[PDB]
């Protein structure tokens, strides 16, 4: 229905919006964009399935996401992917691992604060009747 395209489009306006807060953090740069292979031409190799803040807005414009659970999955990946590929002791490493936390955190902590859960109860449910 009107109604709950109406839905699903706040629902992006909202992601939108998470998203750009994000991206703009200057803490935050190295997940902005995908992995340059010609940089780095091993990630792509340990890395099976690359997320990055640019692709999450393809996504939200290509109407992937339906609910902001499956938006976390892909915050959640970002982080999970720079924990798996930046795993060592060394400073360069622990920097972007705690800056994957900080995303990861600053995500969720922004949805905890600005989601109505009613909303994501009914995206939830549009979702599940398709
Ligand atoms: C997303 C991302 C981008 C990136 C760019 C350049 C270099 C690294 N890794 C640091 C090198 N260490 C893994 C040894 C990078 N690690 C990442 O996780």
């Amino acid at each position: 229905s009107m109604q709950e395209e109406d839905t699903f489009r706040e629902l992006r306006i909202f992601l939108r919006n998470v998203t750009h807060r994000l991206a703009i953090d200057k803490r935050f740069r190295v997940f902005t964009k995908p992995v340059d292979p010609d940089e780095v031409p091993d990630y792509v190799t340990v890395i099976k399935q690359p997320m990055d803040l640019s692709s999450v807005i393809s996504k939200i414009d290509l109407h992937k996401y339906l609910t902001v659970k499956d938006y976390l999955r892909d915050i959640d990946l970002i982080c999970s992917n720079a924990l798996e590929y930046n795993p060592d002791r060394d400073p360069g490493d622990r920097l972007i691992r705690h800056r994957a936390c900080a995303l990861r955190d600053t995500a969720y902590a922004i949805i905890k604060e600005e989601l109505d859960e009613d909303f994501e109860q009914l995206c939830e449910e549009i979702q599940e009747s398709r």
